[PDB]
């Protein structure tokens, strides 16, 4: 029986057998006051003693959020949907620790993605018992509020100041600072890791003065705050808060009255109107996201990055080979998970409209000009491939490269990976390739479990990735030093070296997407 | 190994086996078939070409190194034999430039590029294709050992071709 | 080799044999006796000490490396065993400084120097003997790998101790 005394009370955990060993999991520990009633849309408030043995033996509620009902019954999409009840009372975190209890273990804190509109820490692909077992690190993960409830912003107004879900993540990081030594953890060796919006969140904790001392290093998988979906302008946020108000009959003349009104709405009426706060959306819409609130984020983060105002530490950054494909089946014409999606030039052009709402005509021709000079015009999957690359390069890959470039110019070691392995079990079709989100199960070690029907080459790839992530967290260097592995070079402006992750053998290459990102990065920002 | 390494101590031949048969992993049935081909190619052609280029360039001359990785759409040999010895030649001589010939369009374009690069090398000592936003071909130096890959999709600059293999053939094997 | 390398594939053990028994030349009867001692010393002590020093120094700290080559005039072990493991110790602790003890004069002087060098290292981080026009002890760096020889005649600065041997133990052997 395992009871740990925390600053706020005792917690009981549960033992887990993993790979003939034991991990202790403390699932669903609370880290803030439930943000209900009068606390809705406010910054999370600190938690007071229970006393009391809190039983942390199951995952807690996930935060309220719309769910993906596009493919009912389909594992590829439904695997991302919440797997605990939804509730505004969702501010909990999970701790997994090796057994026997470590002495001063390095801590890995996971921040989930989901567009800032969705996600939960209890997903199966985020289960941190493999990492704790195999690498003897402690893994922590937290639920933070998403959608309007986590990011609604009425700028400067503490009733809805914005970034609440980023302040939830932050209060979780404090909880680790204050409490993790009790579980056997080293609060001085804490690495944040996150994917997509979770990565973008990691990148903003790098810029946030209040997070500076809550962690040591950072890992960004498929995301960074400079991605075009990751920060809402003050203009847009205002328009959106008011549009939500209007749609819920909460329009007022006094803004504090708007918020008061919205605090009376049911979680569901808020969720139902989120999608419409915007005249046209895309499959990549982030209606309620991070904003420059003067608190968490003191200035437009592009200025902070350019001028070197951020936590000085090592970063590990990466992307997958086919980032953009996943999104094309949520609204691009001619695209289906259920056929090979060979689309036409005219369809490609219609797709640009779906993904680039407006976007001058000249803007959209320019994408077309850049991506459709074939070599050569023979290949029927030409336009289908091009639309996926457009969406991935713009939304994920070039913004990750440009973040890494700018961060490293201030003197810190940065490591960049290009993940190019398609899981043998991917439920999505072949044409979608190495999709967004599908490195995650490799990082968390799921392929280490033989009972699971991954290939042997995949077990070995995962084992290597886990070692590299763990050495990065413990030592700031993502090497696998024992098995004559390719040495991972730092990424510098100038050479821009990166490491490819695949089952055959990993290469050092240079200047990923050079020609493409010159387009997105220099020209497109029409 | 006996066919290809006549004699060749037993220890000599075990050493090849040790170097080429640590699989990742022992699952794959084409493991040994692939390994024998690489043994024969690395020993006979690839490492001696790399070592020549390394030693020649150390005396101060520009050298350019390519790794040709396109399998001809018309190869009569079976698939497992891959991008065979002798089969870049028809690309260098331009045969795929002749449309009447049933090479693909991607192959015409690859050949056209290779012909330009060989011709610029001959005329100007520099195997660049300067007009079609092509990958620039870097000189090969001891130290970085940069090379250009030739294939129909897009050509890359890489480094240290067969590094681990050629350390074996080049330093140790000469048992 | 069987006594010292329990198991150790047969190939593992042939490889030691191949590396250590190419004589220059096969004439010398103490050939195999010398080779077994070097195998055991290089594997167990010398190459791992060199590789430690190499890796430690790469992170920016001064490291100093010595090669002790004096056989004590009083060693009770026979001559063929040479400058044995454990037998620098009495020099470091100063026993030869005691004349009543039947060490030679050259050994008193060697010990006095070693004691000074160890003491200056401890007090000041630098194992120099600054007063008697002594050879200056250079730091050991990856790249040059300079070391100081300790013997009664005169000490030298050399480079790359056991280079060929340790490439074997250090890169290849870890069969
Ligand atoms: C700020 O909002 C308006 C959209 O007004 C919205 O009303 C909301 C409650 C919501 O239902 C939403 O769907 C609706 O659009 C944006 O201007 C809109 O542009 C289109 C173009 O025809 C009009 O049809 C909309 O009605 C028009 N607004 C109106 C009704 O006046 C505006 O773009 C947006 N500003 C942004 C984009 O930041
Ligand atoms: C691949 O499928 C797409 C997706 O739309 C279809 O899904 C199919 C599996 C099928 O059940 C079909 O009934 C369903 O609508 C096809 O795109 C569609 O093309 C059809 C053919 O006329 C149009 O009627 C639809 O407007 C269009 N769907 C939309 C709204 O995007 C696509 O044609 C098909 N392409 C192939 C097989 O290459
Ligand atoms: C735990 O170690 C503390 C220092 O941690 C450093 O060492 C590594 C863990 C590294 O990743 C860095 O994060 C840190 O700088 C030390 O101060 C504590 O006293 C230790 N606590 C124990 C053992 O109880
Ligand atoms: C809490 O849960 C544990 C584990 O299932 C159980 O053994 C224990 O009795 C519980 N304590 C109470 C009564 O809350
Ligand atoms: C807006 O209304 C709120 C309701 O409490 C009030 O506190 C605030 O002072 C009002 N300000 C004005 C005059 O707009
Ligand atoms: C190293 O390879 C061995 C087998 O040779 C494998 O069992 C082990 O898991 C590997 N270690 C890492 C961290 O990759
Ligand atoms: C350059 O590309 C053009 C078409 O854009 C092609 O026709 C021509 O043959 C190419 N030139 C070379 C030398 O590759
Ligand atoms: C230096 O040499 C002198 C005699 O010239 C000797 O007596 C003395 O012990 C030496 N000092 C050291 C530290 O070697
Ligand atoms: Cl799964
Ligand atoms: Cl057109
Ligand atoms: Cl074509
Ligand atoms: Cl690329
Ligand atoms: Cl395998
Ligand atoms: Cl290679
Ligand atoms: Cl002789
Ligand atoms: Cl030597
Ligand atoms: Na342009
Ligand atoms: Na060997």
């Amino acid at each position: 029986d395992i009871i740990i005394a925390t600053k706020n009370g005792k917690v009981r955990g549960m033992q887990l057998t993993v790979f003939g060993g034991t991990v202790t999991a403390f699932l669903g520990i609370p880290y803030a006051q439930p943000p209900l009633g009068r606390l809705r849309f406010k910054k999370p408030q600190s938690l007071t003693k229970w006393t009391d043995i809190w039983n942390a033996t199951k995952y807690a509620n996930s935060c309220c959020q719309n769910i993906d009902q596009s493919f009912p019954g389909f594992h590829g999409s439904e695997m991302w949907n919440p797997n605990t009840d939804l509730s505004e009372d969702c501010l909990y975190l999970n701790v997994w620790i090796p057994a026997p209890k470590p002495k001063n273990a390095t801590v890995l804190i996971w921040i989930y993605g989901g567009g800032f509109q969705t996600g939960t820490s209890s997903l199966h692909v985020y289960d941190g018992k493999f990492l704790a077992r195999v690498e003897r690190v402690i893994v922590v993960s937290m639920n933070y509020r998403v959608g309007a409830l986590g990011f609604l912003a009425l700028p400067g107004n503490p009733e809805a100041p914005g970034n609440m879900g980023l302040f939830d993540q932050q209060l979780a990081l404090q909880w680790v600072q204050k409490n993790i030594a009790a579980f056997g953890g080293n609060p001085k060796s804490v690495t944040l890791f996150g994917e997509s919006a979770g990565a973008a969140s990691v990148s903003l904790h790098l810029l946030s003065p209040g997070s500076h001392s809550l962690f040591t290093r950072a890992i960004l998988q498929s995301g960074s705050f400079n991605a075009p979906w990751a920060v809402t302008s003050l203009y847009e946020a205002r328009n959106r808060t008011l549009n939500l108000a209007k749609l819920t009959g909460c329009s007022r003349e006094n803004e504090t009255e708007i918020i008061k009104c919205l605090r009376n709405k049911d979680p569901q009426e808020i969720l139902l109107n989120e999608a419409f706060v915007v005249p046209y959306g895309t499959p990549l819409s982030v209606n309620f996201g991070p904003t420059v609130d003067g608190d968490f984020l003191t200035d437009m983060p592009d200025i902070l990055l350019e001028l070197g105002q951020f936590k000085k530490t090592q970063i590990l950054v990466g992307v997958n080979k086919d980032e953009g494909t996943a999104f094309l089946v949520y609204g691009a014409p001619g695209f289906s998970k259920d056929n090979n999606s060979i689309i036409t030039r005219k369809e490609f052009q219609e797709g640009l409209k779906i993904f680039f709402p407006g976007v001058s005509e000249f803007g959209k021709e320019s994408i077309l000009f850049h991506y459709t000079d074939w070599v050569d015009d023979q290949r029927p999957e030409n336009y289908r491939e091009a639309l996926g690359d457009v969406v991935g390069d713009y939304n994920f890959i070039c913004p990750a490269l440009e973040f890494t470039k700018k961060f490293s110019e201030w003197g810190n070691n940065a490591f960049f990976y290009y993940f190019e392995h398609r899981s043998s079990k991917l439920p999505w079709p072949e044409w979608m390739g190495v999709m967004h989100g599908y490195e995650i199960e490799f990082v968390f070690g799921l392929p280490l479990e033989r009972r699971d029907q991954y290939t042997k080459a995949e077990e070995i790839l995962s084992r290597s990735i886990v070692k590299r992530w763990a050495n990065f967290a413990k030592y700031g260097n993502p090497q696998e030093t024992q098995n004559n592995s390719t040495s991972w070079p730092v990424f510098k402006s100038t050479e821009q070296k990166y490491l490819t992750l695949n089952t055959e053998s990993t290469r050092i290459m240079t200047k990923l997407r050079a020609q493409q990102c010159r387009f997105w990065t220099s020209f497109f920002p029409v």
